[PDB]
């Protein structure tokens, strides 16, 4: 296989269907990436994972540097190896994370230092550093490191974030160039930052289709603007991006704004939220989510949902899922992580089959009206 | 197959093996019987458990009465189909974990009441409330219920405890054989007391066997009496239980322990230890028990045990396990209470083996040197 290639099989409108083929293997698009490294609550196999229907799956930068440290992995044979995934791996840049995460934060133009949050030993992240971590993961698709801009923004700290976060793409551009491994073997995404001004939106595009880069990511988003304020943004800012390379909406999301976003051209999502989700009782289904804690399901023999054609749902009851979960039990986690996966998987699957069939748009109305029922 | 039939296969000195021929499957013995019902800690799917070579289950009467309940249990089909076990379940009486779990206790000739240690609710237990439970469970093998002697116990209280719960192994007796369908289709067992005096031993087995049992258990060990002072008990208690009928130590136990007591007639074992142990960071080993927490394994590329056949052994690495049991992760306790199960049931079978080939003697010679080496 090459290192990058994405091609475009069919399209409805803004939505488009297809393929990034990749040394490690190729990934369907749109695309639902599972987290791998998410913390405490990871549950399942990578066996498992990928038995969900999962292509690639995503890396936090910022956790693995912080355990087991990326040195460490390098060691042992870079991220793949050491924990058991041989497909695609994306990993975010790990500067949101700081960001969100760590205790003290001083950041500056050359990055970020910053206090663990586990035991307050300090670190630093930069866009040299940070490409040179997702080089020890020996990931397949690189993030470049921006600035994150809190929602809401003033025009002028959204237009100074943006800025500095199009100084930084090239800046990762040329790390990631500067390493032949990397350069010959991993791609590298782009973020556009802009918070919900047209004009910086535009001026990030612009930055960034003149450095280049294989994919184009649409950051800022999935911050507590709401879906009709995402929607309205994605608009306008999709469309500025290069047609020809992959759309990916970081941090997104609830099944709903995964189907509004793809009408808008997104290709890529990753979110927490399915996996989070499990431990906490939520399950998703056709029919909208449920919390399997509530005591109505105590004596339901159906499946999570109907029609879902997951391990789970093949074998295991609602009642006995509640039960696991009501009593605090590994297993119930494990279950409810396993469905949220495979549902999700199932969604980008009817919405891959939809666009390929020129029934994308009556597939998202029969969605939305059945799911909000 | 019948509702019952134990045949011995071959014999060396006082150990045996063979076979339980029961309508839900055969188990092969001597058996290690894995908890089923695990408090917190439950983390693998019933496929799993029956791929690491369990034949049987052990299931908790205490816990499940108090959560999801035994009548509840029964309305959704029994403990199998709840679970998701075809193969046949032995069921604890309840009895013990009443005294080491909950609250407060009132014991007398009838029974005993109790406080559940979740929410303080008052419960009962009987023989024939317990022997019910296992009955609305469905379960394989049934325990009679009986009254705990604690560790160590006078003479005068030993006495009184043997009797009391030679009485209620006569009241179990009757309560299982007056429910037509559990009669027919399960077995049940009685329990020996007497703690560590010989007379009383033989004052119970001698009830026991004129009652008459499907098996019988020795009750009244691992309480913290030590290995020395166990396998002196041993010595002389199993040679009093009628030799045709199974043999079974109940709540034992390490490694070390098993071996020597199937070296003295035992043919069926349960103990948590293997699933505690998991998330604890303790993993068996021929080499004898590590820790993986350890630093020292931070970096070790190599499985668990170098002989195992588990599919963790045959896939992860020490270091990744040692990561996912730092970082607190849900999949680090599935890892490793996979290859301590596994662990169990190898062990068992190399025992089976050799008493088959009549090297059992000389196995657990090579065993001791090694795991003690
Ligand atoms: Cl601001
Ligand atoms: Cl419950
Ligand atoms: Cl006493
Ligand atoms: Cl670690
Ligand atoms: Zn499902
Ligand atoms: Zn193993």
């Amino acid at each position: 296989r090459p290192r990058f290639s994405f091609s475009i099989a069919a399209r409805e409108g803004k939505a488009r269907t297809g393929t990034i083929e990749m040394k490690r293997g190729v990934i369907r698009t749109p695309a639902f990436m599972p987290v791998g490294t998410a913390a405490t609550v990871k549950a399942l196999k990578p066996e498992t994972v990928r038995a969900t229907g999962a292509d690639i799956i995503l890396g936090n930068t910022y956790h693995l540097m912080l355990r087991p440290g990326a040195e460490r992995i390098a060691k042992l044979g870079g991220l793949h190896s050491f924990m058991g995934w041989d497909r695609p791996i994306l990993t975010d840049s790990g500067g949101y994370q700081v960001m969100s995460l760590s205790s003290l934060t001083k950041q500056s133009e050359e990055g970020v230092t910053f206090k663990s949050h586990l035991d307050g030993s300090r670190h630093m992240l930069s866009p040299e550093r940070s490409i040179e971590i997702q080089h020890l993961l020996g990931s397949d698709i690189v993030m470049a490191f921006d600035e994150s801009t809190p929602y809401p923004a003033t025009p002028s700290r959204a237009a100074s974030s943006m800025e500095r976060s199009m100084r930084w793409a090239k800046r990762s551009r040329d790390a990631f160039d500067s390493r032949k491994e990397q350069a010959e073997n991993a791609a590298l995404f782009g973020i556009q930052q802009g918070s919900v001004f047209e004009n910086l939106r535009q001026q990030s595009a612009d930055a960034l289709a003149e450095i280049g880069f294989d994919g184009y990511a649409v950051g800022g988003l999935a911050v507590g603007e709401g879906q009709d304020e995402m929607f309205r943004v994605l608009d306008f800012s999709v469309p500025m991006l290069p047609d020809d390379k992959p759309h990916y909406l970081m941090g997104v999301g609830k099944p709903d704004d995964i189907v509004g976003a793809v009408e808008r051209g997104i290709d890529m999502f990753d979110s927490v939220l399915p996996t989070r989700s499990g431990r906490n009782g939520q399950a998703f289904t056709w029919d909208g989510p449920i919390n399997i804690r509530n005591a109505r399901f105590s004596e339901d023999l159906k499946p999570l949902d109907s029609e879902c054609h997951c391990a789970v749902c093949q074998k295991e009851s609602r009642a006995y899922i509640h039960h696991l979960i009501r009593a605090g039990q590994i297993l119930g986690a494990m279950l409810m992580t396993e469905h949220n996966i495979a549902f999700y998987q199932q969604l980008m699957q009817k919405i891959r089959d939809s666009i390929s069939e020129g029934r994308f748009s009556q597939f998202a109305q029969d969605f939305r009206a059945r799911y909000f029922a």
